[PDB]
C-alpha cells in the first residue's frame, strides 16, 4: 500500500468566528462561520461539525482521517480540525444543505438536465472513492450535499471503510446502517464492497428521481431483507422511461458482479444528458430554472489551495 501523505491542518480557534446553527441532531450539531486565515486576507465559509467522551472523539478522527485523505471536486474534504476539548470538524460551507431536502423543496423547478448532471457527479464521486480503495457504506441523498444547483458533493464518512491492496470485502459487526440502502449481502452477511455501494447508489437515483420520495415508504426495516428475496424492489417513478429504470435495477441484482461499475454509470447518464427530455418527462421541463455586508474578500474553499 502507498504511504498516505495527507495533510492534517490543525486550525486556531480565533481564526473562524462562528455564526449560527445549521441542524441539530441525536448525532449532533452543524455551525456556520467564517474561517479567516492570519494575515492573508481572506474569508472562507465554513462548516464546523461536533458529535465529550472518549468513545467520541475517536470515531470523529476516523471521519477527519479519510475526509482529510480525498481529493475529488465531487467529494468533500475536510480543511481542518480545531482541538477544543471536543474535536470540532471544519470543511467547506454547501449553501443549499443536502441534495435530499433541496428536490423536496424545489420539485416544481427541477428539470431533467438537473437529475441526470447530479447522478453523473455522484458516479464521479463515488468511482473516485473507489480508486481510494474506499467503501462509503453509506451513500444516500441526505448524505449529497449542494455547493451550487449544477454543482454537488458526496458526504458523511462516518461508516467509511478502506479497503487493503488485497482486500475485496469489508465485515460489519455494529449495527447502525441504513437498511433501505444496503445490498442484499450487507444485510444478510455484512459484507461491503464497491459494487454494495452501487446499490445505494441506485437508491439514491430512485430518490431524486421520485422528488425525494422514502424507499419502501410503509414498510419495517426488519421486512425489507425478506422483500428483497422475493425479487421485490423499487417501483418505476413515473417519471423515468424504461431506459433510466433498467439501470436501477441493475444496481439491485442479486449477484454483486452483474451490478454496474461506477465508471460505466458515469458513462451511461453522461449519454443521457446530452438529451435529457429522451430519458426523462417531466411536465414543463422547459420553464424551468435553478438559481453580509462586508463579504467582498470572501473566498470559496475550492478557490484555496493548500498553502
Amino acid at each position: 500500500e502507498a504511504p498516505n501523505q495527507a495533510l492534517l491542518r490543525i486550525l486556531k480557534e480565533t481564526e473562524f468566528k462562528k455564526i449560527k446553527v445549521l441542524g441539530s441532531g441525536a448525532f449532533g450539531t452543524v455551525y456556520k462561520g467564517l474561517w479567516i486565515p492570519e494575515g492573508e486576507k481572506v474569508k472562507i465559509p465554513v462548516a464546523i461539525k461536533e458529535l465529550t467522551s472518549p468513545k467520541a472523539n475517536k470515531e470523529i478522527l476516523d471521519e477527519a482521517y479519510v475526509m482529510a485523505s480525498v481529493d475529488n471536486p465531487h467529494v468533500c474534504r475536510l480543511l481542518g480540525i480545531c482541538l477544543t476539548s471536543t474535536v470540532q470538524l471544519i470543511t467547506q460551507l454547501m449553501p443549499f444543505g443536502c441534495l435530499l431536502d433541496y428536490v423536496r423543496e424545489h420539485k416544481d423547478n427541477i428539470g431533467s438536465q438537473y437529475l441526470l448532471n447530479w447522478c453523473v457527479q455522484i458516479a464521479k464521486g463515488m468511482n473516485y472513492l473507489e480508486d481510494r480503495r474506499l467503501v462509503h457504506r453509506d451513500l444516500a441523498a441526505r448524505n449529497v450535499l449542494v455547493k451550487t444547483p449544477q454543482h454537488v458533493k458526496i458526504t458523511d464518512f462516518g461508516l467509511a471503510k478502506l479497503l487493503g491492496a488485497e482486500e475485496k470485502e469489508y465485515h460489519a459487526e455494529g449495527g447502525k446502517v441504513p437498511i433501505k440502502w444496503m445490498a442484499l449481502e450487507s444485510i444478510l452477511h455484512r459484507i461491503y464492497t464497491h459494487q454494495s455501494d452501487v446499490w445505494s447508489y441506485g437508491v439514491t437515483v430512485w430518490e431524486l428521481m421520485t422528488f425525494g420520495s422514502k424507499p419502501y415508504d410503509g414498510i419495517p426495516a426488519s421486512e425489507i431483507s425478506s422483500i428483497l428475496e422475493k425479487g421485490e424492489r423499487l417501483p418505476q417513478p413515473p417519471i423515468c422511461t424504461i431506459d433510466v429504470y433498467m439501470i436501477m435495477v441493475k444496481c439491485w441484482m442479486i449477484d454483486a458482479d452483474s451490478r454496474p461499475k461506477f465508471r460505466e454509470l458515469i458513462i451511461e447518464f453522461s449519454k443521457m444528458a446530452r438529451d435529457p427530455q429522451r430519458y426523462l418527462v417531466i411536465q414543463g421541463d422547459e420553464r424551468m430554472h435553478l438559481p453580509e455586508e462586508d463579504m467582498d474578500d470572501v473566498v470559496d474553499a475550492d478557490e484555496y489551495l493548500i498553502p
